[PDB]
């Protein structure tokens, strides 16, 4: 069967943690009180949760509602557990209160209020520095999640609340974030397709918070090479298709050697050979100016089949790509 793997860092974190840390089913919700709250506008609705602009009522600060719909709202402890055990980290966006809902009685999450945009609208639209610059904000809330045995597995630029005015960044959406526990096989159902790591796409369930570093990646690579998303999948098998176009078949084969995975034979008929490609065949004209040697060998050392071999958050935070990056 498949070969276990851990994480090459931040290991045992939950391990030494009292129970009451990561065991979230047994946390008591002090819950709150619905009535501190006026629902102004809807922000969307997802198939998990919706969304509402909102003022918190005793204090006249503004505020953000998460409902979580009657499917998501199973496990509304672990989203509570990691939103308070990551409270105060670095971009991590505050979690100021629990109620719940009404008319539905499911769970509600109050949140800070974020004053500008989603990353996904200004992503493709910022200069060199700029990638620069929200890339490293980003990597800070990653490591201290990693720091704090938590991987978020839905890092996308949805989930990425930019204030660019105030060049100011939270890292939001932990409905899918788990405690990592050393040997634990986890569901592959995670992260939006275009962002999953070739673990998830050849179900391979030991992983670890190099599943984030992947996603990440895909983020770079879609913001340096004007490309969204970067790896376009038409369904999840289709998506290995398009990483092994770019990535080649070679690495892939000695990534599922490595780990004794079983590949389903319908990857057989559709993968092929591919060539390694040099990531400078994605470098155009109207793009260039967002690529410089560093940006690549960064870029190189994220999207790696092989999950171990991936820098990690703060190996990342100390690659030459920031050295510009004023700290
Ligand atoms: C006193 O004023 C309020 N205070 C709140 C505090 C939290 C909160 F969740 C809603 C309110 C709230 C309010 O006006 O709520 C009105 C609606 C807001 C939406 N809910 C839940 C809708 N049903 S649902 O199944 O929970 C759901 C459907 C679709 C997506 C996500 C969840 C029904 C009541």
């Amino acid at each position: 069967g498949p070969v276990p793997s851990r994480a090459r860092v931040y290991t045992d974190v939950n391990t030494h943690r009292p129970s009451e840390y990561w065991d979230y089913e047994s946390h008591v919700v002090e819950w709150g009180n619905q009535d501190d709250y006026q629902l102004v506008r809807k922000l969307g609705r997802g198939k998990y949760s919706e969304v509402f602009e909102a003022i918190n009522i005793t204090n006249n600060e503004k505020v953000v509602v998460k409902i979580l719909k009657p499917v998501a709202a199973a496990k509304i402890k672990r989203e509570i557990k990691i939103l308070e055990n990551l409270r105060g980290g670095p971009n991590i966006i505050t979690l100021a209160d629990i109620v719940k809902d009404p008319v539905s009685r499911t769970p509600a999450l109050v949140f800070e209020h974020v004053n500008n945009t989603d990353f996904k609208q200004l992503y493709q639209t910022l200069t060199d520095y700029d990638i620069r610059f929200y890339m490293y904000e980003i990597l800070k809330a990653l490591d201290y999640c990693h720091s704090m045995g938590i991987m978020h597995r839905d890092v996308k630029p949805h989930n990425v609340m930019i204030d660019h005015e105030h060049r100011k960044l939270r890292l939001i959406d932990w409905g899918l974030a788990e405690f990592y526990h050393p040997g634990q096989e986890y569901n592959v159902r995670v992260a939006s397709r275009y962002f999953k790591g070739p673990e998830l796409l050849v179900d391979y369930q030991m992983y670890d918070y190099s599943l984030d570093m992947w996603s990440l990646g895909c983020m770079l690579a879609s913001m340096i090479f004007r490309k969204e998303p970067f790896f376009h999948g038409h369904d999840n098998y289709d998506q290995l298709v398009r990483i092994a176009k770019v990535l080649g078949t070679e690495d892939l084969y000695d990534y599922i050697d490595k780990y004794n995975i079983e590949l389903d034979p319908r990857f057989n008929d559709i993968l092929g050979r591919h060539s390694r490609k040099r990531w400078e065949r994605f470098v155009h004209s109207e793009n260039q100016h967002l690529v410089s040697p560093e940006a690549l060998d960064f870029l190189d050392k994220l999207l790696r089949y092989d999950h171990q071999s991936r820098l990690t958050a703060r190996e990342a935070m100390e690659h030459p790509y920031f050295y510009t990056v004023v700290k």
